[PDB]
């Protein structure tokens, strides 16, 4: 079978926090009154959800409600413990309230935050500048949450919000998060196509918080090369053969050897081989002012196939590429 895997950062944090922190199936959820939260108008829809402003007419503050579609009630209670164990971190979005349907007893999440624009809207026409101060933002969640013990395992552009007029950034949609735990096996079918990191892709389940690194690599590459997405696979297997067209394919089956992965070997015969690229390929004359060699050297450093080796959040959150914007001044207009 594969080798076993450790996260490298923020292993035990679960272990040494109380049984009743991560065992999200012995909740018991508090719910609120649906009364409370008058729906003022459709945001949008999700995967499995539907998203609205509304009004707490107890203190008459405007707030978003998240309408989920039915799910296992054991999935509903995992993202409201995660929300509930993130609440105040830098940077997460903040549950204020949960809600059923009188009548259909559907759950509703409720957040503190309107002035919302989704960031895969602003994302391709961002400064050199905004790239880095955006990019550190998603770092200081990603860190607190895998800090808390967490795995995102969906990040990508349209998961983080952006209130604009303000500067502030929140990492949204908890509905694929979960507990990391040493040892555990993890589903495989997590994050989206173009997200996916190579251990989703050739199905090694004992993988860890540096999943989330490789999503937000594939984020960075998307904003520095204005390339959506940076890895346009148009199914599972393609996904990897587009990575490993970037990549190479020698790093790839030093991976797979690592881990004693096992690959459908009809699929290995259509891998083939390919040489690593420069990232200089993707380099054109309307994004070369996106692109800096420390831009690329710490691209490189998260779009690591080794899920060991890729940089962790606070590792990220020291690299050159962001040495002058933590400085940032802090003006709004
Ligand atoms: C104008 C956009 C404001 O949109 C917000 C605002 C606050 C919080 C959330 C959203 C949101 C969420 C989710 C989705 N949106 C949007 C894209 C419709 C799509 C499906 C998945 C999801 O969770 C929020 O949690
Ligand atoms: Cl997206
Ligand atoms: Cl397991
Ligand atoms: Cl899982
Ligand atoms: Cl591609
Ligand atoms: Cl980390
Ligand atoms: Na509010």
């Amino acid at each position: 079978g594969p080798v076993p895997s450790r996260a490298r950062v923020y292993t035990d944090v679960n272990t040494h926090r109380p049984r009743e922190y991560w065992d999200y199936e012995s909740h018991v959820v508090e719910w609120g009154n649906q009364d409370d939260y008058q729906l003022v108008r459709k945001l949008g829809r999700g995967k499995y959800s539907e998203v609205f402003e509304a009004i707490n007419i107890t203190n008459n503050e405007k707030v978003v409600v998240k309408i989920l579609k039915p799910v296992k009630k054991k999935k509903i209670k995992r993202e409201i413990k995660i929300l509930e164990n993130l609440r105040g971190g830098p940077n997460i979005i903040t549950l204020a309230d949960i809600v059923k349907d009188p009548v259909s007893r559907t759950p509703a999440l409720v957040f503190e935050h309107v002035n919302n624009t989704d960031f895969k809207q602003l994302y391709q026409t961002l400064t050199d500048y905004d790239i880095r101060f955006y990019m550190y933002e998603i770092l200081k969640a990603l860190d607190y949450c895998h800090s808390m013990g967490i795995m995102h395992r969906d990040v990508k552009p349209h998961n983080v919000m952006i209130d604009h007029e303000h500067r502030k950034l929140r990492l949204i949609d908890w509905g694929l998060a979960e507990f990391y735990h040493p040892g555990q096996e993890y589903n495989v079918r997590v994050a989206s196509r173009y997200f996916k990191g190579p251990e989703l892709l050739v199905d090694y389940q004992m993988y860890d918080y540096s999943l989330d690194m490789w999503s937000l690599g594939c984020m960075l590459a998307s904003m520095i090369f204005r390339k959506e997405p940076f890895f346009h696979g148009h199914d599972n297997y393609d996904q990897l053969v587009r990575i490993a067209k970037v990549l190479g394919t020698e790093d790839l089956y030093d991976y797979i050897d690592k881990y004693n992965i096992e690959l459908d070997p009809r699929f290995n015969d259509i891998l083939g081989r390919h040489s690593r690229k420069r990232w200089e390929r993707f380099v054109h004359s309307e994004n070369q002012h996106l692109v800096s060699p420390e831009a690329l050297d710490f691209l490189d450093k998260l779009l690591r196939y080794d899920h060991q080796s890729r940089l962790t959040a606070r590792e990220a959150m020291e690299h050159p590429y962001f040495y002058t914007v933590v400085k940032d001044q802090a003006r709004m207009g």
